[PDB]
């Protein structure tokens, strides 16, 4: 499951730790009000990945994107931090792993 | 088939869903009056991929053509929402499906 | 082959169209006399994939770069519409098919 | 192992040779005191990936990341040269190995 | 072997030409007088690859990191025409051959 680095680092913010989640949908959204980039569990749940124009967040978003991304193509599992006050919750980090 | 958030995010706009699309073909085409990236299905039918320059739809758009490149190398299935309006309809949401 | 759409596009130009193209060689080169990025077929022809700086040119010369590297990778076979008033040919417009 | 020339730009540093590392958690976080790029190896060791805004280390600093993320998903070892002063250690070069 | 087309243009500078290299690793370093980009070949030869900041070369330079970073993932050959007047030796062309 999650790393006990990811999971110290998470169970230091307000966000919720999801472990071993699988993947199944990866969206690519740019109407109006959905504009964005969204994951779908294989039991439904939906998370929104974060979008920054400015470095740093520019980098760690874009490799959240590859990620999750790879997780779908592969069947790899993530582990995620995500904060429940928006809806969809979105991800403010996320761990691949192969293992 | 397409997750109930995809549907519910498309049928709010005056796209029609599109699901269960296998790609076949990917087109990157610069002359002058075709400039575009398109994608045809084993059916036949044909889409653009829209096109952005500012932040943040130029991320959307990046993505769009990351997701539709893998479904035809992968011959994973996607679900569009399209834009009947143009002649090939443009994409302006896509899901990747793994299952 | 070459899809309906794809045949059409390049009809409507100077350039001709060539299908089922097995890349197998992927070319980077920065020597003064000729830099430029090519791919080489199983039969030995050659063809130069075009190159921009601006938007939106920059964003289709990128993706035909990706699409001669995966068919090389893959062995995914190509159709291009290229123009024969170079040496070697230009690529103007390159579909990457599954089928 | 090392190469020769991995080892010997290594030892020109205060950083130390890690060799034959085996990465199983690739994780991007975007929290406030976690920033980063971190991976996690088999045996439960995490390291930081260097960031860098500005030319050329951006440069540098992004191919880390992909080395980093095809070792996690190819199951590649990896060679580093590490900081052993922060905590995560920090990594200043990576070898990529396939043989 | 190398292309006739990549021959011929090799044979027009004054790199010399090597043929059927397998590449085994891949460095990315920013350490200050060893930082670069770097590839062994399974007979522990070195070569650099170069990183250029304006156009044309931030793109040549990019694809040789992509064939490099794939000839060391996939096992592939490329065929290099590398410079003496540095060392280590500097790419001025490369070709990823499936051939």
């Amino acid at each position: 499951g999650a790393s006990q680095f990811f999971k110290d680092n998470c169970n230091r913010t307000t966000a919720s730790l999801v472990e071993g989640v699988e993947l199944t949908k990866y969206i690519s959204d740019i109407n109006n009000n959905t504009d964005g980039m969204y994951v779908v569990s294989s039991t439904g749940g939906v998370w929104r990945i974060s979008r920054a124009k400015d470095y740093p967040d520019n980098v760690m978003t874009a490799e959240m994107r590859k990620i999750a991304m790879a997780a779908v193509l592969s069947g790899m599992r993530v582990n995620m931090c995500a904060s429940p006050a928006s809806s969809p919750n979105v991800i403010w980090a996320i761990e691949l792993e192969a293992e």
